[PDB]
């Protein structure tokens, strides 16, 4: 029993638990109001709403919890201002997030076994951020790991699946640990490079492995009896190697399937994602993406074979899209980080479907010229321990509303750009976006992880011809159907990712922040939002027709439940209907013209 | 950097030990899945031997064929499997795959796919654990026996799984790296926590000894002044896997609110014995095991304690102490050992998460009961083999002579237990693990019985004081809400007639048989043909159990046996038993011929 026990109970007896509690309860309760899975009565105050939500203890007896909140114009999302109090005789602030859900759960059903890991992974998230918000007292790379808070609509941000205290401090990003990756040789009976990538590949293990170490390893392998012209080489996270390959691969490693060859000559360290490495030693060269099997999210970290197979050759195409694109090239300087090479190893097992595979991404450290710094796009909504907007000197500095119309402009209108140019719609929550600026004023944005959220409208491709052709690529594409991958027949996918994940998601918390921190109304915040896309789009009479059937300002859309699908088997379409503030914006736009 | 832990897991994944395994585990395997009727091969009969040919279909929807040689044996029909798994489609090849072996014995035959893949990923853990077992084995006491053999079950294809270790905490907390561990004592609020049922004199006494006054009087002072009452707190041992595993990241509330407070490590140093959350104080060997939870997955269920069973422990223990004392021929004549558990403390809340999490038993050291010269074997070990495949019991078998060895053996522990069915209506769950044999340099002398809180059967109108069985319902509210049969005593007496047949004989004493024939070339209605003597020679001297004995009818010629692989598979099911030939049946018949 060493610091790191001791750190952990200091860490929960700590103020600290009680804070984290607080927000994953706050959190769970406006995501249940907002997404009509409770329906709690109103009680309307001036400004505040009053939530009564009903439930029943062990003992099939009346509870009620209380909270006061508001039911916001930015998409009708619910904030939660109280604590959540529990009244049966006399009232007290609720302790278990546990007893709360099933209490809550006794009154509207739910399928039991869902509910069960749900309540689970809230308690992992309390338990895995307290000790984050317990252990904390600049730049990019310092940056992504300093915003410890993680998702600010997900109940469980944290969770952590698979994860135990001690791997926790060693693996979490939070704590910033140098770790070298363990490298083994696959056998091309079951081991791929990604499509079309064979070149790019054998060159990127030159300087990823090193010349010399590379024929050192293909000795080994020769001095076992096998012959290396059959394998091919992949790095993997020492925890998924350690955890995972060595007891779920154990028949690959008896049969030379898998060979083990060491430890990377670089240290490494996590990101945001934790299955995103990158290089310490040298910050030019590529992250890495790797394999991890924990559950974080309610997902499994694995990648899937599919998507690693044709990584490389959607970056490749997204690139000449953008490379051709004037605005995009020239105006808005759009940077997209490209996932380049990826290697994998997949057999036919259900179980370790995704659990050996890598994909190297560009260093935003290529692309940033002097002066200029980055800064992750969930940041710029991110708080510091005593509540100040990160943000904070900046807006003093530039002023809000011309800060909030450069942003406006370097980074919504090209993701919006795309969509309507190109019927191309990139996953667009905050996670994938980074801000580059200039000692606060911003510049241009940089884009990542295509190869999982990446989405498109065949008909409005500029070259449909040019299309990557998946069914060539893998035979899950083979046998898949439409929509399953990529590919939409529907052109209401692309108003989706825009109100869904664009603003909903992402830049509606900025909204909120400079609304309650600033006073800037969510009116106003809303109004530049209308009037930046309209003066993008004056410029391109061309698309006018198209800007239309996208439909950005219809007064209402549905929008994605995304707990109600963990709480729910059939899960088919959970969408709510919730009223859209580009509506209003647009009307008032009109009128004051 | 990888250290010389990783190291070895590689070179014993990489070596021969894990073939063996694997072969070991795909025996056993289908063994079972041949015996309970879960298959049903073509079979082709040579003289003795049987060719089984088993169906599958590739994932291409192609049919494919799995072959082995083996035996149906006149041990309850049990099936042998002598010759290598081999899958043949366009070739014929021995299968490396226990996954595709059973999903493609498994298109065929409808299982339930859930169930098929957690099953498949425990026989996996399980090939990965021992293959590190019998690859760190080289080419002596109970204790240096306990953690000696490696081997686990002979029936459960999985016997090895620990779902929850990797290799490191393998490494660690598996018996067979007998790693020196240290509890971790924690308090505990006495809103949730409970001595078991009228323990706590005893349990005060014990914390004594097991804390030391100097200790628990400083853990008072600890409590003391972060502001808590000492009095509103028990105190319990946690296994140091338990705490920083599971209690630490799913009891955080009850951190936060000193519901559970860590006080710190015991003094004394502890090892685990075959069952792993059954600890031995390896500083003092005097002193008492503890048995505490650990969740961890090991042969399909999780190694949490009941509350209700914690909760009864003492009281189990005392009643069958009093039952033993007052009976000559246990007392007296059989010397039979009960090691008692004889103190319990639990901390029990709500959650069902956490059900069963945090709760620690107390049990007699067996070396209280050793006389100078016995010492003391696991009774599975009787069945263990060397590396090298020499029975363990070899020397012995040499120096007694067999069927002498396998009479007293009979006599002195296998009678005792039956005994205790017959007189008394009390079946004690005989398998392996539960029993000790105790021995004077390989001559058997007395039985040792263990582990009574979760096992134990009895049949009320048989209990030779029906008033003086302990009255369930008082000791937790889940006894007081069951209903009957869901708690230690039955309505049927087939209850007993099963216990023996079924726990005693076909999963463990039968096993031995097997090694004497295959072995030693002893047969086994030789063997039976011993076993029906010896039950006789003792029922003969107590005529007023001759209508129990009757009725019990232990010569059935066929019984209904518990079917546990077929419980892996489905969710729901109508059966789970099936219906085997008895071996005391023929042997019966056989014995009677005499005369
Ligand atoms: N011959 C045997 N009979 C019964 N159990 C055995 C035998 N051989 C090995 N074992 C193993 O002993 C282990 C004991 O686990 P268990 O938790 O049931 O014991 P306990 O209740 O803690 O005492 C099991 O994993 C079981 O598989
Ligand atoms: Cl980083
Ligand atoms: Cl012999
Ligand atoms: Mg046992």
């Amino acid at each position: 029993m060493d610091m790191y026990h001791t750190k952990i109970l200091k860490a929960i007896e700590s103020e600290d638990y009680i804070s984290v509690r607080r927000r994953v309860l706050r959190q769970l309760v406006e995501s249940l109001i907002y997404e009509g899975i409770i329906t709690p009565a109103r009680i309307e105050k001036e400004e505040q709403i009053l939530f009564l939500i009903q439930g029943l203890d062990e003992d099939n007896k009346s509870v009620t919890y209380e909270c006061y909140g508001r039911e916001r114009i930015t998409f009708g999302r619910i904030s939660i201002d109280s604590l959540i109090v529990r009244v049966q005789d006399g009232k007290q602030e609720i302790q278990s997030v546990a007893q709360f859900l099933e209490e809550v759960f006794r009154v509207v059903n739910v399928e039991q076994t869902k509910l069960d890991s749900f309540i689970h992974e809230l308690e992992q998230t309390i338990f895995k951020d307290t000790i984050a918000q317990y252990e904390r007292c600049k730049s990019y790379d310092e940056l992504e790991n300093h915003l410890i808070d993680g998702h600010p609509y997900h109940p469980s941000y944290k969770a952590r699946i698979g994860f135990q205290y001690r791997d926790n401090f060693r693996y979490g990003y939070e704590f910033m640990r140098p770790i070298k990756l363990i490298w083994i040789a696959a056998h091309k009976k079951n081991a791929t490079v990604g499509y079309e990538n064979e070149v790019i590949y054998d060159k990127i293990l030159k300087s990823e492995v090193g010349e010399r170490k590379l024929e050192a390893y293909k000795e080994r392998i020769h001095s076992m009896g096998c012959d290396p012209k059959q394998y091919l080489f992949i790095p993997v996270h020492p925890w998924q190697w350690e955890n995972f390959i060595i007891s779920n691969y154990a028949e690959d490693i008896q049969d030379k399937g898998i060979i083990y060859l060491g430890e990377s000559a670089d240290d490494y360290c996590a990101q945001q994602s934790m299955r995103t490495l990158r290089n310490v030693t040298n910050p030019k060269r590529p992250y890495v993406k790797v394999s991890l099997n924990i559950l974080n999210t309610s997902t499994l970290r694995t990648l899937k074979p599919y998507s690693v197979a044709s990584a490389p050759a959607i970056s490749n195409w997204l690139s000449n899209v953008v490379s051709q694109d004037s605005y995009l090239r020239d105006e808005s300087r759009v940077i997209l980080l490209k996932e380049f090479s990826s290697v994998m190893y997949d057999t036919n097992k259900k179980a370790t479907y995704g659990s050996l595979g890598c994909i190297w991404r560009e260093s935003v450290h290529h692309y940033l010229g002097e002066q200029e710094d980055a800064v992750p796009f969930n940041g710029l909504y991110a708080k510091e321990k005593d509540g100040t907007p990160i943000i904070d000197a900046w807006l003093n500095k530039y002023g809000i509303e011309n800060w909030l119309r450069l942003l406006i402009q370097k980074a919504i209108i090209p993701v919006i750009h795309l969509v309507v140019e190109h019927g191309i719609a990139l996953e667009s929550h905050g996670q994938n976006m980074i801000l580059v600026h200039k000692e606060g004023l911003p510049v241009r944005i940089a884009l990542k992880d295509f190869h999982e959220g990446l989405e498109f409208y065949r008909p409005f491709l500029k070259e449909m011809n040019k299309c990557p052709d998946f069914t060539k690529m893998h035979k899950t594409y083979a046998n898949g159907k439409m929509n399953d991958f990529f590919e939409m027949d529907r052109i209401e996918c692309l108003q989706e990712m825009v109100l869904d994940a664009l603003f909903l998601f992402n830049v509606g918390e900025l909204a909120f922040v400079l609304a309650d921190k600033y006073e800037w109304k969510e009116e106003s915040f809303w109004m530049i939002v209308v009037e930046e896309i309209e003066n993008h789009f004056r410029k391109y009479p061309h698309l006018k027709d198209r800007f239309e059937s996208i439909q950005l300002y219809t007064p209402t859309f549905y929008a994605e439940q995304l707990t109600k699908r963990r709480l729910y088997i059939d899960v088919e379409s959970l969408v709510h209907e919730v009223p859209n503030p580009l509506y209003r914006a647009r009307q008032l736009n009109i009128q004051k013209s």
